[PDB]
């Protein structure tokens, strides 16, 4: 695979966004994967909308948690592949309360056929991404509220409880490392990003890669 890759080098990515004080990160990171494998379709670049999935998604549990994978199927399987676009529904549950589904007022910006689940296996999921594009992934970030910047190298791997993108690597660096997308705005981290270190299952990120499929 190539030595390193960062999909924000093609403009595939979009803004880092703020989930608030709901636990919707499942749904930022489904969402954050479907705008760039819909961009890397031959698509613009689209903003799309963690509130369908967080008020609608009743396989998932909204603000009290979820699973990437869930909301890939649900779209598929229950909303006919289509995700709105984040202007047409946009985020409503910074609060920590998700308010009740809607059916009517929403504009479909992307559309997706199905997911693939990755090995769990750090080096097989670069390749994929280099070729294909940034993955949704499960960490345990449980030790992250502080971080401002740096490879992290001490995160508790015990279990996992978040959702975010991987988004590039650099196999070339001491210590080589994942770049990642999170949701808690800019502020956090290296201007919304972290970098952790790739290849010894730092924050058991492995072990629950996934991405949507477009076309």
């Amino acid at each position: 695979a190539p030595a390193a890759v960062d999909w924000r080098a093609r403009g595939a990515v979009t803004a880092v966004k703020d989930q608030g004080q709901c636990g919707s990160c499942w749904a930022f990171s489904a969402i954050g994967n479907v705008e760039c494998q819909w961009f890397l379709a031959g698509h613009p670049l689209t903003n799309l909308s963690e509130q369908m999935l967080v008020s609608c998604d009743k396989t998932d549990s909204g603000c009290s948690g979820g699973l990437m994978n869930n909301a890939f199927e649900w779209i598929v399987q229950e909303n006919n592949g289509a995700v709105y676009t984040e202007d047409s529904y946009p985020y409503a549950s910074g609060e920590g309360i998700s308010p009740p589904c809607t059916t009517s007022g929403h504009t479909v910006g992307a559309t997706i056929t199905g997911h693939v689940e990755l090995p769990q296996d750090e080096a097989q999921i670069a390749a994929w991404l280099a070729v294909n594009g940034p993955v949704a992934v499960a960490v345990d970030a449980s030790s992250w509220m502080t971080y401002t910047g740096g490879v992290m190298t001490s995160c508790v791997s015990e279990q996992l409880d978040h959702g975010v993108l991987l988004v590039g690597y650099n196999d070339s660096a001491a210590v080589p490392y994942w770049i990642i997308k999170n949701s808690w705005t800019t502020q956090w981290g290296e201007e919304g990003y972290i970098r952790i270190a790739k290849g010894s299952n730092q924050c058991l990120v492995k072990e629950e890669a996934s991405s949507a499929v477009v076309g």
